């Protein structure tokens, strides 16, 4: 057999530029190629053979024999056109995350074979950001039709190994391997087995449905909730550390969590052990910061001072307070963590409405309609492997003003600390700024850092799956 059938969530977009949720990145990974790719000890050559520079400026030398699905030579102008189109068309949040601002300098040179990126101020995260599927290269046929990229394949747009051949919206996305592609990344790791010719990315509505369809052979790979583990042999399971979870409040003037006393009361109600039990059942790990111990600066001083549980004080504060609680269904099986949080808030006398929605709908709400909810457990994908990703959700200009500040938080201290992380002379001054920024954001009740989850793949005999270098959107499927 040459086909793999993979369980996944419904995409909200098949355009790299509009990618916000994991399924969007999963599809973008098959159809488009990024300049660099994740492997152990950092980043590996992909569509760029090598690069030079630092936080203030990077120069990528593009690789030879790189082709689009029509035949266009992938040249410096093709890449710079793609990366410019990304900078202009992607969500403000993911652009400032990639470039430290909305107006990077991007300039090709077909003679030199170079693509030069000059962020409007130094941005360390730029290199790691260009490993992320959403920065995958869109060939000229794709730039001609951006509305087309959203719903599936526009002939010749693909820089990547697969073309989406059949689409059944919200059901199945059938990918076929292109015969004219040997532009694989320069992996240091050796993978056992063969690149699948077909990938059937198959929407599962539910974790129970995921498990059943591995067990009955309707699926070859698929995500399992921790409760389903015992249905499988240890050999059928591949567990990786994945999303890092933390609270995000709507802190805008007139909203209930504009008032810090209300945010503190939520912190006083959220038992982090109980939240971990409901969400991961002990397959995950608690974290006081925006990442795991593998995250750059995540062990540097200072550690945040978390608000202690105080259910009595919280009951006085939240009596009849109206809370629009938005929940992603990845936060525990069918959003069980969001259910726990609603119940802890209701127990404190709050008038809580929970909307538990699929990851695609959740992402559209958080990034498109920020004023439409009060509180969410944010399941972050820390692509860049730094604390910067998380700090950006709470600092700088509001998302409403084309910034990355999802919450609309105004922390003077954290804003200034985000600025000194950028001016930092050394890695150590950078970690001290990042660490102090997280401590400040926790001390002022802008967030509660919760946990790092485990992504558990359950698989059938003859199928492997690998995640290299702590990567999140680069699931390496193989037939064995
Ligand atoms: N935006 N966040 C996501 O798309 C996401 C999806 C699944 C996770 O297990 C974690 C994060």
């Amino acid at each position: 057999t040459s086909t793999v059938r993979v369980g996944f969530d419904t995409p909200q977009s098949l355009s790299p530029f509009n990618a916000l949720a994991l399924p969007d990145y999963q599809t973008a990974r098959l159809s488009y190629d990024t300049l660099v790719r994740r492997d152990a000890g950092g980043v590996v050559p992909g569509l760029a053979a090598s690069w030079t520079g630092d936080a203030a400026q990077l120069t990528f030398t593009i690789r030879d024999g790189a082709t689009c699905s029509d035949g266009t030579e992938i040249t410096p102008t093709v890449v710079a056109d793609s990366l410019s189109a990304f900078a202009k068309n992607a969500g403000p949040s993911t652009v400032v995350d990639t470039f430290g601002g909305l107006n990077p300098a991007i300039t090709a040179d077909d003679a030199a074979g170079t693509v030069m990126i000059t962020p409007e101020a130094p941005w360390a995260d730029l290199l790691a950001a260009l490993s992320v599927a959403s920065t995958g290269i869109v060939c000229p046929a794709g730039l001609a039709n951006l509305d087309g990229l959203n719903t599936g394949s526009v002939e010749g747009a693909e820089s990547g190994p697969y073309v989406l051949s059949e689409v059944e919206p919200g059901v199945r996305y059938t990918y076929e391997l292109r015969d004219d592609y040997d532009s694989w990344p320069e992996w240091e790791t050796t993978l056992e087995g063969e690149i699948p010719k077909t990938i059937e990315y198959t929407v599962v509505k539910d974790p129970s449905a995921s498990a059943n369809q591995i067990l009955s052979g309707q699926l070859d790979l698929g995500r399992i909730m921790p409760d389903s583990r015992s249905r499988f042999s240890d050999s059928q399971l591949v567990s990786n550390p994945f999303g890092n979870f933390y609270l995000v409040f709507n802190e805008r003037e007139g909203a209930v969590f504009a008032d810090e006393k209300n945010r503190e009361a939520v912190a006083q109600v959220l038992d982090r052990d109980a939240f971990d039990q409901t969400t991961t059942d002990g397959t995950g790990e608690l974290t006081d910061t925006f990442g795991s111990k593998a995250t750059q600066c995540a062990t540097a001083a200072p550690r945040p001072a978390l608000t202690a549980l105080d259910e009595s004080a919280a009951a006085e504060t939240l009596a009849g307070v109206k809370i629009r609680l938005l929940g992603a269904q990845v936060v525990g099986a069918a959003g069980a963590g969001n259910t726990y949080l609603e119940a802890a808030l209701r127990e404190a006398g709050a008038d809580v409405t929970l909307e538990n929605v699929d990851i695609g709908t959740w992402a559209g709400r958080v990034f498109g309609q920020p004023e439409s909810y009060d509180l969410t457990v944010f399941p972050d994908l820390n692509f860049t492997g730094t604390l910067t990703s998380g700090i950006s959700r709470f600092t700088g200009p509001d998302l409403l003003q084309n910034g990355g500040n999802i919450s609309g938080a105004v922390s003077e201290t954290a804003n200034a600390l985000a600025q000194q992380a950028r001016t930092a002379t050394t890695p150590e001054q950078k970690c001290a700024a990042d660490a102090e920024a997280v401590a400040a954001l926790v001390a002022e009740h802008h967030t509660v850092p919760l946990l790092v989850e485990s992504f558990i793949y359950a698989k059938r005999d003859g199928f492997s799956v690998t995640m290299l270098g702590g990567s999140l959107d680069d699931h390496l499927f193989r037939i064995t």
